[PDB]
């Protein structure tokens, strides 16, 4: 049955989460979190998060029916990787499509690794080894206009970016949420140019500047503004947009700038908060509409870590703006 056109779960027949949503061979092709009902300790490091495999899911038409393609990537089959699936992305390079994926290492530390497929709906086979350099959460693969991609990456608090400053993992005894120091800029995202060969980054990894109208940058006591994680880029009229979760404030925000790297400047609420704590989105283009494809946690009675994916149409204005949606109003 077709489904995307009042705000309703997608799919209701498994728990879905961390919609990244991109076009590929005239479809949407949307790579989310698998959320299972584990049971495991809830915390503020996200234990109850106990991801294990990831499903591809895909629509012809928004709204319309929305294939399950099975299990695209399990846990169990990635040498490298202990616990935790988190969100993926997914990108097509010369008839190629690679699946990045953050998960815990046998030491218990986030890493982003990469599997391959000759499928957009999978399934994928991972690399041994995640990729050199890599840390923390929520890899966003974004091709740009002209051929280079990048992966944004990161996330504070579970996710671990703040024990990331030096090069090398501060260790499980540091900071269990960011710098710990509320006047000095926050934490910023991740970038990196990928190799040619999509396996790799192509140059040290970057953190990305945000800040405020004045160009001042976003303090690390402004939670209502600063990175926490959920990293999306995309393009619009010449204008780069990043937009992310601000986590323990439960907004999708969007900031603007130039070029990939920034810097980037807040500009305003992208998604309200949703029922339950995380907010997940992207933003993609399909047969001329923007869409924003979210989640929140109606469909298991609000329980945190069982989630289910959900799509609305977004509105730029012409001036660069992009109009707030507030979830639960129309
Ligand atoms: O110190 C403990 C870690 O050993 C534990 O890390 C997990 C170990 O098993 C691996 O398969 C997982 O990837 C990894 O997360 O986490 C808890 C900590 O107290
Ligand atoms: O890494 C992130 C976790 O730090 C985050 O943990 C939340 C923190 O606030 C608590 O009130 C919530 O219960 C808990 O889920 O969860 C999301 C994860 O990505
Ligand atoms: O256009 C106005 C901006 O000038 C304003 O910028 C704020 C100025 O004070 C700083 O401390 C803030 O961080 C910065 O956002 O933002 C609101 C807007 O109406
Ligand atoms: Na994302
Ligand atoms: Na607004």
């Amino acid at each position: 049955v077709p489904r995307g056109s009042h705000m309703e779960p997608l799919v209701t027949h498994i728990y879905t989460a961390d919609p990244s949503a991109h076009v590929f061979d005239g479809k949407v092709y949307i790579y989310p979190s698998h959320d299972i009902d584990a049971g495991t300790p809830e915390n503020d490091m996200g234990d109850h998060f106990d991801m294990r495999d990831y499903h591809v899911l895909s629509m012809n038409s928004i709204p319309g029916e929305v294939t399950d393609h099975g299990v695209a990537l399990d846990i169990k089959d990635i040498p490298w990787a202990g616990r935790q699936l988190w969100a993926p992305d997914a990108a097509s390079k010369d008839g190629k499509y690679y699946l990045y994926f953050p998960a815990k290492d046998k030491e218990d530390i986030f890493r982003i690794g990469v599997a391959v497929s000759d499928s957009p709906a999978g399934p994928f086979k991972p690399e041994s080894e995640p990729i050199k350099g890599s840390y923390s959460i929520d890899p966003a693969v974004f091709k740009d206009d002209d051929g280079k991609y990048y992966m944004y990456f990161g996330g504070i608090w579970g996710g671990q970016l703040q024990r990331w400053t030096t090069g090398e993992y501060a260790g499980h005894d540091a900071s269990k949420t960011d710098l710990e120091q509320d006047d000095a800029p926050a934490i910023g995202p991740r970038i990196a140019l990928m190799s040619d060969d999509m396996l790799s980054f192509a140059e040290p990894v970057k953190e990305i500047s945000i800040v405020d109208e004045q160009g001042n940058p976003i303090l690390g006591g402004d939670h209502d503004r600063r990175f926490f994680e959920a990293a999306w880029m995309h393009k619009y009229n010449g204008t780069y947009y990043l937009s992310y979760s601000t986590g323990d404030t439960h907004y999708i925000v969007y900031a603007t700038g130039d070029n990939p790297y920034g810097p980037f400047t807040y500009r305003g609420v992208i998604l309200n908060p949703v029922i339950g704590w995380t907010n997940h989105h992207s933003i993609v283009e399909f047969n001329g509409k923007w869409y924003l494809f979210y989640h929140d946690s109606s469909l298991s009675g609000g329980k945190t870590h069982l989630r289910c994916i959900k799509v609305t149409e977004l509105t730029h204005n012409a001036d660069g703006t992009i109009e707030t949606i507030s979830p639960y109003i129309e």
